[PDB]
């Protein structure tokens, strides 16, 4: 269980980095 | 600035993800 729920820590940390490249890029087109 | 603020935001969320690892390795450990 615990394991499993840094594991889900991680991997929200990678969707929140996923989300500010995205902005990093569309900024860079701006 | 802005780009800057980003970057910063993208270092941090590393860190983070750099003490998750380290607990991780840690539990493994015991």
């Amino acid at each position: 269980e615990t394991e499993k729920l840094i594991r889900e820590k991680d991997e929200e940390l990678r969707r929140m980095q996923e989300m500010l490249h995205k902005i990093q890029k569309q900024m860079k087109e701006n």
